[PDB]
């Protein structure tokens, strides 16, 4: 039993809700919140810009130190950093950005990072300003993640479309 409330169950291990991931994180304080990161951990917009704003820019300060030490992530890769006031940990995961020409096959590799964590709160990788089809992102998620994932979809219209079209 966990504290996630109001989710629709899609499969044995995947759940979905129309919610602002920022507000959902502040209430649940999950062990792991997933960020829709880029390789530079520049949290300017989308989910990343919103999460970073909620930390009063502390996520960005920590991220800049991480990059100065380690260099950029790989597309499809991840790193674990602090969750600040939102969660114990933040798993920064880089899905391919279609508006940059990155290979969509890398989306499965990106979701594989979730399997290193028993329970996560997450957005749909490569959705939104990353330019991929969110319906496809949900399919790859369900077919790749085996741990317990709670998906927050900001747009109510998109949430309804994702549920109504889910196979
Ligand atoms: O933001 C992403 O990277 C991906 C995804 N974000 C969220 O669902 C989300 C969840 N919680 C809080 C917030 C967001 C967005 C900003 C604040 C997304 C958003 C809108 C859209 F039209 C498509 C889409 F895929």
């Amino acid at each position: 039993v966990n504290s996630f409330s109001g989710y629709l169950k899609l499969t044995d291990n995947v759940y979905i809700k129309n919610a602002d991931i920022v507000e959902e994180a502040k209430k649940v304080k999950p062990t792991v919140v997933v960020n829709a990161a880029n390789v530079y951990l520049k949290h300017g917009g989308g989910v990343a810009g919103a999460l970073n704003k909620a930390t009063n820019n502390a996520m960005q300060v920590e991220s800049d130190d991480y990059i100065a030490t380690n260099g950029p992530l790989k597309v499809g890769g991840s790193c674990v950093l602090s969750g600040h006031n939102l969660a114990k940990h933040c798993l920064h995961v880089v899905g391919p950005n279609v508006n940059k020409g990155e290979d969509i096959q890398l989306l499965k590799s990106a979701y594989e990072n979730f399997n290193q964590h028993e329970v996560l709160l997450a957005p749909l990788l490569s959705a939104g300003i990353f330019g991929a089809d969110p319906i496809h992102s949900l399919r790859v998620c369900v077919d790749t993640v085996r741990t317990n994932v709670y998906l927050a979809v900001f747009d109510k219209n998109l949430y309804d479309k994702l549920v109504s079209s889910f196979l």
